[PDB]
DNA sequence: ATTTAAGCAGTCCGCG
DNA sequence: GCGGACTGCTTAG
């Protein structure tokens, strides 16, 4: 096989490597890496080696990585430029790897873990480490073995071994409900005190060195904690072997409102997956303990225990150890589903980085860039200082607040990185500017054409035509990537579809789901032999099928959300080709485009509709049209429509037919006027909308930017076996507003537009009378908790203190005293409920850790202070007010002459 | 650890 | 009450 690296560090004049020779074997290797960097040099003077901008240079070899490093700091006392890549572990693997990676997954160590410590004294901070670690389990890939490590005599108890018997046996049975297919992976060793076991642990760590180190907080907690506590009971140089190269670094993490830190053990790539998730997932979670996250992804149960987790051990150890090895596979529960290493594994190797390294879009592109570049012995220029500046975005259209009965969208596939592509924006392809005219004055073609000789855009800038831009090639690469994976993702979700249907009438047989690749689009064979399947049958495919949606909805939106990271990045300072004018030249375009464009589709639908200075288009949001397609159903009448599949497919027909030949028309006399290089702005039809055939369903609304609610019955070619909401912006879809009104709220538009009027009435006065009754969680309000300290002035809120904050306060005077109650963590979200006036609290609301149960002692008061009428009233009446108001609707039967009978 | 536009909740205080 | 200036938070692209 090909070699791959496994992880690179430099250590002084040295690069450490872990790699997997051509044989499959884990080698480490020590090399004293010469790096070269790059001066300008005389036009006479013989070299293969020129910047981006075609000037020559020099190269020059270092006898090490310091000495490189010390001309770069003369360079700059000189006042010169000093290029090339200053980053030697990227040059030393682009030289050690010049052809693309082939990676083998099953040959890189994965590892899972998780640790437990009691504490009767709070929370154990991970910097003092002062309590006992009484458990581990530990996870290997290669092996696929849970490794666990039990601590039987501690200062807090000493305990029996933990039983696998107990363990796999059902909750009804007194079990702690060990997944059955896991049993037989564990390898259970107990140990009668702690420094044999952590002695024991680094020993195991040696022989199967993690690679890939993950877990849930394993950066925040475990990985501190572990080297912490090893450190304090055998010193430094023993804590120090959790790194293969023995070389570890406190690294502090700062944020915007104070900093934490964090151990970097060299030649280990760590991905904490609960930052794995944050970054990948697209999800907005009011908690992120794993609790609440395993629930929301796998539908599993909370972990149920009686009393505090710091008398857990001494109370239940066989629970106790059971709830420690079920916590590790969770996380890889959740990475089956999700496949987060799987990505970050794909794009390092695609990058050429340390695989910890995707979670900085500027240094994958970085990697990226300098790799394309070096191929052609191109030098990349240095790295300068910027100031931060503002500069202008996309342009979103002001709605008409209003019910919207029919609706086809449109939208630019993906609009940026198309852009680029098109105009060719890259820092070397700058060929100038030209005189900008206000952008209104391009938007309706009157403006003069802004060249005859270059690719432009309306900000000004004129880039060449003749060779594509580095920044175009290499977005390329990527977004051909991301178009194959949204392939897969859309035929398993249009598959999907095609089993909900089939669900409909399920056989009554005994029979095994189909073996099927559900990434293509099911054949006529396999549709027939579906029809024929049980509902059993038919369930597991459905499962199998949404699993490889989200296969491929993890692999495509990441790839998206890398190449719009791209045309981000040039307005990101730390960026080596950060260019405001290239930012600019995107973000200005992409307004031009849009304005265009609807500008072109009003033309041709007054056109087609005989009609003069209508508006068709009734909203866009950079790169969107929403397109009034009630003139186009009354057309042909909605008495010829046999049911809501039949105008559905008309207008499906209608857009694919009519509407985006004519949008193509548009862009391309646009292409023109502008010069550009490539006709790359796509328009495709997304959602097909309007209410239920023959009922009194609004079809949709808009309360303003941002803000509305689609009946679809079609979404990029997917026909749904059911309707489907789409809500952007309204309160349904934020984090902040509970659980139990996202979930009324949303009713009550799905009633709004399927259904009715009089529909929603009878929904909103159910709610009103019953929701008293819902469960304290289910109805609190959340909200990330920056900045407490700022607000707190003695225990109480000082000026301008957020609600929330407030919240938090009268928490911490409620609890005052107790270590052993929950602390709100600073930067981490709350739960939060009103509260009523003249209560024991002292004031309005409180607020506590969010994904929990509030603390005992004071949830009997909470529950019978919490102020109902105002809860409703914020989260629930206020937003339906103005989704009503604006759909022209009332939540509420008005009176009328009838009542007079 | 890429980016801008823009929404709503709430505080503070004005608004004769 | 409602608006604007402001902070805080969160979502649509
Ligand atoms: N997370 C983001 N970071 C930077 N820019 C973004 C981000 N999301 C959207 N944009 C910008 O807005 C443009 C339009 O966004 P949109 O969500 O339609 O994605 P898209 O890139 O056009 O991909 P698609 O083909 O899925 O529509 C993007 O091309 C860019
Ligand atoms: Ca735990
Ligand atoms: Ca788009
Ligand atoms: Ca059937
Ligand atoms: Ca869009
Ligand atoms: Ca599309």
């Amino acid at each position: 096989m090909k070699e791959f690296y496994l992880t690179v560090e430099q250590i002084g004049d040295s690069i450490f490597e872990r790699y997997i020779d051509s044989n499959g074997r884990e080698r480490t290797r020590e090399v004293e890496y010469k790096p070269s960097l790059f001066a300008h040099c005389p036009e006479s003077q013989a070299t293969k080696y020129f910047d981006i901008y075609g000037k020559p240079c020099t190269r020059k070899l270092f006898a090490n990585m310091r000495d490189a490093s010390q001309w770069i700091k003369r360079m700059e006392d000189i006042g010169l430029e000093a290029l090339g890549m200053d980053d030697f572990k990227l040059a030393y693997l682009s030289d050690t790897y010049n052809y693309e990676i082939k990676y083998d997954h099953t040959k890189i160590r994965v590892a899972n873990f998780d640790i437990e410590v009691t504490s009767p004294d709070g929370f154990p901070e991970p910097s003092q480490a002062k309590h006992p670690i009484d458990a581990i389990t530990h996870y290997d890939s290669i092996d696929d073995r849970f490794y666990v490590f039990d601590l039987l005599n501690s200062p807090y108890g000493n305990v029996e071994e933990w039983s696998i018997e107990i363990a796999a046996k059902l909750q009804e049975q007194g079990g702690d409900e060990v997944p059955s297919e896991i049993i037989d992976k564990i390898i259970y060793m107990p140990f009668d005190n702690e420094k044999e076991l952590l002695m024991e642990y680094l020993n195991f760590w040696q022989q199967k060195t993690p690679v890939i180190l993950t877990g849930w907080n394993v950066e925040s907690f475990a990985i501190p904690y572990v080297y912490n506590r090893i450190k304090n009971i055998f010193g430094e140089s023993t804590a120090k072997r959790l790194s293969p190269h023995r070389k570890t670094r406190v690294k502090v993490i700062e944020n915007m409102y104070g900093s934490r830190e964090i151990i970097t053990l060299f030649g280990i790539s760590v991905l904490d997956y609960i930052d794995l998730y944050k970054k990948f997932s697209f999800t907005n979670q009011p908690s992120y303990s794993l609790d609440y996250i395993s629930e929301f992804e796998l539908n599993v149960g909370k972990l149920k225990y009686d009393g505090p987790i710091s008398k857990l051990r001494e109370s239940n150890h066989q629970r106790y150890i059971s709830y420690n090895i079920i916590a590790v596979y969770r996380v890889l529960q959740i990475d089956a589903k999700r496949q987060f290493i799987n990505l970050s594994l794909d794009m390092g190797y695609y990058a050429k980085i340390q695989i910890q390294s995707v979670f900085s879009p500027i240094k994958t592109w970085d990697a990226i860039i300098f790799n394309s570049l070096k191929e052609q012995n191109k030098v990349i220029p240095q790295g300068r200082s910027h100031p931060v500046q503002p500069y202008p975005g996309a342009f979103v259209k002001e709605p008409i607040p209003n019910r919207y009965k029919y609706v086809m969208s449109f939208d630019l596939t993906s609009a940026y990185p198309s852009i680029i592509r098109q105009v060719n924006i890259s820092p070397e392809t700058i060929a100038g500017t030209f005189k900008v005219a206000p952008l209104h004055d391009y938007i309706n073609a009157v403006a003069e054409r802004p060249s005859d000789v270059y690719s432009c855009s309306p900000n000004g800038m004129m880039y060449y035509k003749d060779r594509d831009g580095v920044v175009p090639t290499e977005i390329t690469k990527v977004f051909n990537q991301r178009k194959e994976h949204k392939g897969y993702m859309l035929a398993a979700q249009r598959n999907g579809e095609i089993i909900k249907e089939a669900l409909h009438n399920p056989n009554l047989s005994v029979d095994e789901p189909l073996d099927v690749d559900y990434r293509f689009d099911f054949s006529d064979e396999i549709k027939e032999k579906i029809k024929k399947l049980s509902a059993k049958s038919l369930n597991e495919m459905l499962f199998r099928a949404q699993r490889t949606e989200v296969a491929g909805m993890t692999a495509q939106i990441n790839r998206k959300a890398l190449i719009n990271g791209l045309a981000g990045a040039l307005g990101n300072v730390w960026f080596r080709y950060y260019d405001l004018r290239n930012a600019t030249a995107i973000t200005t375009f992409g307004q031009m485009a849009l304005q265009w464009i609807e500008r072109k589709v009003n033309e041709y639908l007054n056109e087609v509709c005989g009609t003069e200075g209508e508006a068709f288009v009734l909203y866009g949001d950079t790169d969107s049209i929403y397109v009034s397609a009630d003139k186009i159903i009354d057309k042909v009448g909605e008495s010829k429509f046999r049911d809501t599949n039949h105008w559905v497919d008309f207008l499906d027909k209608f857009a694919r037919e009519r509407m985006e030949p004519a949008i193509d028309r548009g862009f391309r006399e646009m292409c023109e006027y502008m010069n550009n290089k490539q006709h790359l702005m796509f328009m495709d039809r997304e959602a097909i909308a309007g209410p239920p055939l023959g009922s009194k369903g609004i079809g949709g609304f808009w309360t303003g930017k941002k803000r509305y609610a689609l009946n679809v019955w079609d979404m990029e070619g997917t026909r749904y076996a059911e309707p489907k909401l789409k809500i952007m912006g309204l309160e349904t879809q934020k984090s902040s507003t509970p659980k139990a009104v996202q979930k009324a709220l949303k009713e009550c538009i799905r009633r709004m537009l399927q259904e009715g009027e009089e529909s929603l009435q009878e929904y909103f006065k159910e709610f009103e009378k019953e929701f008293r009754q819902l469960n304290y969680i289910s109805i609190a309000s959340v909200s990330s908790a920056n900045n407490i300290a700022k607000y707190d002035v003695g225990g109480f809120p000082g000026p301008k203190c957020p609600f929330h904050i407030r919240g938090i306060l009268t928490y911490n005077r409620a609890i005052k005293g107790n270590i052993d109650a929950p602390q709100v963590v600073e930067g981490e979200k709350v739960y939060v409920l009103p509260l009523r006036e003249g209560n024991p609290f002292g004031d309005k609301c409180i607020a506590w850790p969010s994904g929990t149960e509030i603390t005992d002692l004071i949830k009997d008061d909470v529950l019978h202070w919490m102020d109902y009428t105002v809860l409703l009233e914020k989260t629930f009446i206020k937003p339906l007010e103005g989704f009503t108001s604006a759909a022209k609707l009332d939540y509420e039967k008005k009176a009328s002459l009838f009542d007079m009978f």
